[PDB]
């Protein structure tokens, strides 16, 4: 039982 | 039992 | 039981 | 009477 | 009577 | 009568 | 004789 | 004779 | 003879 919401985000990823 | 919200965010990731 | 909210944020990650 | 010029721009909007 | 020029700009908006 | 010029700028907005 | 490798990069250019 | 490696990078360029 | 490595970096350039 978990709730997760990722919303209205923008990113410039130099890593990963 | 957990609630997580990540909202209206932006980033320039040099690490990772 | 936990609530987490990350909201209206920006960062320039030099470490990680 | 007004002049407006938005030129050579790029952005990563976390808000709005 | 006004003149506005926004030129050669970039941003990572965490607010708004 | 006003002149405004915003030129060659960058920012990482934590407030707003 | 030179070696050049540009790898896994992303950018938001306000200039140029 | 030179070796150059630009790796896992990101930037928000206000100048240039 | 030279070796150069620019790695896991981020920046917000206000000058240049």
């Amino acid at each position: 039982g978990l709730f997760d919401i990722i919303k209205k985000v923008a990113s410039v990823i130099g890593g990963l």
